[PDB]
């Protein structure tokens, strides 16, 4: 009909084909639950409205489906859109010399060519303003997309292509406070400067969970939604594509296994108390300033392996130290039910625990399929990527919330230097851990072995009171 003979041609338009049970799916403005790489293009760049939130779930989660050299091309292709032919009345005014009336051409360029330039503008403006990163790591995917905003002619066009190359030369210029004053840096038996003494029990616990508290609210922030999205982290190319979320991982890694290295490493029994009651000092102001990861980190700790089965220590352990950690391993129970009550409930500033959205993000990938099949064609299982989205959208939420507390530079390279491995892999590492921890506390038949101390100064905390 009419509706479709507007449109262009299949022998010289992708873009324009009527939708089917066999290219598009959906669940005002309707959803889309799957479709073909060029129906999701054509949906991104639609001329009957604008889609925001389409556009910013495209955008995050396209590199599981597209890669970025490819949707450049199509959205180039959808850009790129021919005109019909003078109608027979208008040929015979045209070869008169004479001005064609132009009506179908004109409304065609006014209700259908403008709007999917004007469109395909708005998803290149969306690419390079939240997604920069992609234009950083392909120095040719950069100079297309300049070459093309700059081959643009129009005059709606000319607005856009300024505010896009404004976008791109602010980002590339990004590559090259509080109200209140931050509280005294506190200081135990290491004194400030002395590097080569630095360790767990002689900096202040207050000052070691403040400094791992904006080393770890720095790394949340650093994490980008795209590099959770089809488990990139887990594949071959990882260091490229989840640069920021793997030194997240490796910091949670490092810190977990040096907390437990410091505990087993502690051969007194008398001496290891004092080592696991710092730990959950250094828990209590981590609870104090809302970093729940670094909460999670000392949990994840206590309930290693090595570590759980230490019996003799912990019944030195107050009471009070005692009921601290119970209720914070309550956090994890129930799929992190007291956790997110928590999360919700508290004021800013926080740093999320991030474990929990890399385990749900991992569910929802395993869960879902790639593709949904119809009428023997494969459609791209879009509803999937918005999940992941939506799990990412919650980790954004609380990206803007810095702390008034003052970077200490000596301290902040010691925990960022923190090598608990050595030369070992992770799995060594582990067996050594639990190997160590039966040495020090052996099995029930065997009997408790006396150690000789290590610690020269004294073992007693300073406290958590500044
Ligand atoms: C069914 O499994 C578990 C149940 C648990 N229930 C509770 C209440 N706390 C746990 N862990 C906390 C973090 C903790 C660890 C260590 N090492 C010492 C103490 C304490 F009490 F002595 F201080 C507390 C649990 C760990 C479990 O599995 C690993």
């Amino acid at each position: 009909g009419e509706e479709q003979m507007r449109l262009p041609s299949a022998d010289v338009y992708r873009f324009a084909e009527p939708d089917s049970e066999e290219n598009i799916i959906f669940e005002g403005i309707p959803i889309i639950k799957a479709g073909t790489v060029i129906k999701l293009i054509e949906r991104l760049t639609y001329h009957m409205y604008a889609d925001p939130n389409f556009v910013r779930t495209f955008l995050t989660t396209y590199r599981s489906f597209c890669k970025p050299q490819e949707l450049l091309s199509l959205i180039i292709e959808r850009f790129e859109i021919p005109e019909p032919e003078p109608t027979e009345a208008d040929r015979i005014a045209i070869e008169n010399g004479d001005q064609p009336l132009s009506a179908e051409l004109k409304r065609f360029r006014k209700e259908y060519i403008q709007p999917v330039q004007l469109r395909v503008l708005n998803v290149c403006r969306h690419w390079v303003e939240h997604h920069f990163y992609d234009f950083e790591r392909d120095a040719y995917l950069l100079q297309r997309m300049e070459e093309f905003i700059g081959t643009v002619r129009g005059k709606a066009m000319k607005k856009w292509v300024e505010s896009i190359t404004k976008i791109i030369q602010r980002k590339k210029i990004a590559r090259d406070t509080f109200q209140s004053s931050p509280p005294t840096v506190e200081w135990h038996i290491s004194r400030p400067g002395h590097i080569e003494t630095f360790d767990l029990l002689t900096l202040h616990p207050i000052e070691i969970a403040r400094q791992l508290t904006l080393l770890e609210s720095d790394l949340y922030r650093a994490v980008q939604p795209s590099e959770l999205v089809g488990s990139v982290w887990t594949k071959e190319d990882k260091e490229i594509n989840s640069p920021n979320l793997l030194k997240m991982i490796r910091h949670t890694t490092n810190l977990t296994l040096w907390f437990e290295k410091c505990i087993v490493e502690t051969e007194n029994l008398e001496e290891r108390v004092a080592v696991v009651s710092r730990i959950i000092e250094i828990l209590q102001v981590f609870q104090e300033l809302n970093n729940f990861n670094g909460v999670l980190e000392v949990v994840s700790a206590m309930n290693s392996s090595p570590v759980y089965r230490l019996d003799h220590t912990f019944e030195q352990i107050p009471s009070r130290q005692k009921k601290i950690l119970e209720e914070a391993h309550e956090l994890s129970e129930d799929h992190y039910k007291k956790y997110l009550a928590k999360l919700r409930s508290i004021n800013p500033p926080c740093v999320p625990f991030f474990g929990i959205y890399l385990t749900n993000i991992l569910k929802t990938e395993e869960g879902n399929p790639e593709v949904l099949k119809r009428h023997g064609k494969e459609l791209i299982n879009f509803s999937k990527r918005r999940k992941v989205a939506e799990i990412t959208g919650e980790i954004q939420q609380y990206q803007n919330q810095p702390y008034c507390l003052r970077v200490e530079s000596d301290i902040k390279r010691f925990f960022e230097n923190l090598n608990p491995m050595g030369n070992s892999m992770e799995k060594e590492f582990t067996d050594y851990l639990f190997n160590k921890s039966l040495e020090i506390e052996p099995r029930n038949p065997k009997p408790l072995p006396r150690f000789p101390k290590k610690y020269s100064y004294p073992l007693k905390s300073p406290g958590v009171r500044p």
